[PDB]
């Protein structure tokens, strides 16, 4: 069981990317399947499009086709790539203390952004192409500040004041409207309106020091899910208190990063599950939580009830 | 320590074989020893009869009579095999679409049947030639988990089986050819048919989430039923008549991802005075041995009137010595 | 991942001194960060003052300030040094033989001690000014293995001998007000703390069931508790509020047990018992405990000063990372 | 850590040789220390004297002297080396299917035995030089025959049917009197002694399948101890039911092979350890098992009593 570098979803939920030090993997998430694999080497950062067989592969930037099994064009940086994301328009790369704007169709490049460091690697991308923006942190050489650079036009829009401290986590919702971040403490959550600037939601995690790692939203942005060091998930509800809970096996490795990401609403059927969860089928809104272990978790919570929600399945990667 | 891809017990559970990237092995169980080895080369496959020196190897099909050294014939097929099966009658390959049926004796091809794929090669066989049966899962081209009850003496199917909504996930039949259980692929639920008639006799609830199931074996006089899965642990249902009878919980250093096939013999006397069971000197413990892909054997003892966690005796290891 | 060599936290215990084969780093612990770091070679010792940007960097001794980015001052020794420890008056640098002290302001040499060898490189010092003294090891030089030499940095003159121990010193410990210090045999099966101004034996503890090496002990800020570290891979909490462990630290069972493991016990804060099922108020006041291995983690524990009892994990950092 | 490949007491008990992947360590029993090391490379087989500074390094064969930091000699040999053992007169290389016997002293070839292939390496030599004997089994190309090779004058003296089975352990005494040897089956162990061949002691041992990995003789040949893969080693007295018995604590790694030797009866200190076994001090008899893992232990024996024995001390090898 060859370690793994790189786990990430795609830019809906539906998919799993992983790289490991041996080669990278594709899977799928409801209909649960190893869709792509090579045993070529070792890759950093292996990121993926809406589905359309589009990759980029950053060695331990390459982007490839996997059905044509073909390579577009190859670009290199003179620093090492931190992190990447993609929507249909653009393709941003982001360096220890630039970010590289590219037109994902033509492969020229179009903007060059000079910011402060960034040793996390933090960026942000809105995924619809109607309302492209890229968010970033800019620290001071007024800790959270974030940038919100228009893609469209290649100029930024405004800067927020999000925290006191240092940013640890930034996502904006598919439809680009709302930007999230948390703070270097992992307590208080914000919610931005990208468009004016207002402070929108706030919410409390975390009663003591435990990290956040990761912040995403839904389809719908309902939802807004906070995975943390503490092996517990957060689930909050943009429609204060956390709107339900996420618990881990007691069994799994500690030593793990865990990411997730929620899904449209699904019907699931009890008859299959004798013992846990027993109306032969249910709404339940389906959350997909993925750890650095190889190992992927199905979580369903109750629209209306919410609290610490059902696991029901736990498949493994790598095999 | 070489990569491992294959692991079998013996139609009896007596045996054990093995193999590696670089050979095979073949071990035994009560007198542990190893019998044979063969530094070839990657071997896919590795299937034995009741001893008799005889042997099945695909490389990653030969038969080969490791007594004499010799080779009996080697057999080509236009698809990668997925399992090979035997009764001291039959020989039966199966291909993803394809399952070819051999007599053992003659060695000449008697049937063959076109299946809907099958990529996971499931297949469950009858080792006792008094009930030979074959039965193999019936996808279409809800109707997901139908499968095929194919007698293998007369070469014609008898009946098929309604058994599960989802496709099936692992198969296996008692050693008479009697029974057959099935589990789905979210090894939420253990059914037990009766090939004679095909009614349900017995369902087993498994676990309390969906995970996967990686084989299913029953004990040589069908009283017990072992299913392993990815949870690290493996149940024990008794059949004398739900909940698993008892469990089989591996020492927690045991890596998580590894492949577990298990096998239960025939009760046997064992020394309390030595073991602390917690007392008559000797009361009769059921063994269970069950061989990890990582290349360790574990011994078991299960109480048949207390049943609960078992414990653990001893523990080898399947690579080197 | 490349390896470290040296951690220790700063006298208050709330940063964190790392050296690596590459370099050097700085953490913090409440709100979590990386203060400074340097990727200029090997160290293998790198201790900090309270806070106030100053260092002591020895090569795999120089005095930098990492605000500054200046050199304070270079200092050779005739052989290679095993400590350093500093309070905000004197500085101390240990050879096997040979004990140097600085003044921390001025830099020049104050006093030199002659000791018997201590290839371990064991000492104590009080961080505080108003009890400023030093205690290492004084073996015979070739039963009376276990004397220590407390001497005094104010007046640069020793005070007492202290027949610690039967067989040699493996560990020493001072408080923060210098009021107490703690010792630890080569056996680890007792400890026992004196109490420097009279002398006299305050408290024995027992430590686990067989003997085994001990690593590193280190009082609270209070002197409420004494943590101790071992090569059992577990960590026991004394409290010295007043024998047997009052409270023990079980690291997760995936952790090397081949790791050198520090220690360190803050002041009790406040927790949400909502987050946490502590297994009920809102909040109740926890002491925190941090605890840093070879290996490259941080391990957070909360310790229920009534309960005592095995303490709860709550999350777990990666240094070097 | 660096992982370890061979472990071995030496021919006395009061020493102990290991071998990493990354150097060879030689370390003490009674004052445990340290007393050499080095980091040269990986070392497979690491033999050491009757102290005398001199060691042999098989590479995973080279015979050095750590005082004067030379080496005296380098030998070849067909096949990969699989045991080597020693005492003051002659020096012995065990391949798969031939013995190698060599003078310690001048380092000239004597002597090359043709044997049934051994492929687990298996040998037992007297350390006298007194009664210098040499036996190595002979399986069937009748399982268990070893043949007694009289090394004085290079000849084999006389074959005894120890076993039915293959032969899984030998050892023998200090002087070079007695013989041991324990079937494949693990619950048998027969003693013979080399001047006429008759048996004279059987202990029964190993109540299920629990392969026999070590025999050792302790010095006097009072005790007889054997290791075997069920994490306890038993005792044996030369004076049916084995003697004693030996508990390793259940939190120790269970991945680990034991080897064990019974050195002289000491005095011990009861005040040193309040906690456990609590007359100031009373004679006990040390035993010493290093285990794989890289820890050693040191339990102790009452010559009348017997039964299961305390634990004194568990050092980290290796560390």
């Amino acid at each position: 069981s060859p370690t793994i570098n790189f786990i990430n979803f795609n830019q809906t939920g539906t998919c799993i990317s992983l790289g490991t030090s041996k080669g990278f993997k594709i899977f799928n998430c409801e209909p649960f399947g190893k869709f792509y694999s090579e045993d070529s080497g070792g890759y950093a950062i292996v990121e993926m499009l809406f589905s359309t067989s589009l990759l980029a592969l950053v060695g331990i930037l390459r982007i490839i086709n996997t059905k044509k099994h073909s390579i577009i064009c190859e670009v290199t940086f003179p620093t090492s790539i931190l992190s990447v994301k993609m929507n249909k328009s653009r393709l941003v790369v982001l360096l220890q203390e630039q970010i590289y704007i590219y037109d994902i169709n033509t492969m020229r490049l179009l903007h060059t952004i000079e910011t402060n460091p960034n040793p996390r690697g933090l960026m942000a991308m809105s995924p619809s192409v109607a309302n492209s923006y890229l968010v970033y942190p800019s620290p001071p050489k007024k800790n959270g500040d974030v940038i919100v650079f228009n893609l469209e036009t290649l100029q930024p829009t405004m800067v927020i004041e999000a925290h006191k401290g240092e940013i640890a986590a930034m996502a904006i919702s598919f439809d680009g409207t709302l930007m999230a971040t948390a703070s270097d403490k992992g307590t208080i959550i914000r919610v931005f309106d990208i468009e004016t600037g207002d402070k929108i939601y706030q919410f409390r995690r975390g009663t003591y020091a435990t990290r956040i790692y990761s912040i995403s939203f839904s389809e719908d942005s309902q939802y807004l899910a906070v995975t943390g060091s503490s092996k517990t998930v957060h689930i909050f509800k943009l429609g204060s208190r956390h709107f339900a809970s996420l618990k881990l096996p007691v069994e799994t490795n500690s030593h793990v990063m865990t990411i997730s990401s929620i899904g449209s609403p699904i019907d699931i059927d009890t008859s299959e599950y004798p013992e846990l969860f027993e109306e032969p089928v249910m709404k339940m809104v389906p959350i997909r939580v993925v750890s650095s272990d190889g190992y992927l978790y199905n979580f369903v919570m109750d629209p209306e009830r919410g609290g610490d929600c059902l696991i029901l399945s736990q498949y493994s990667i790598l095999m």
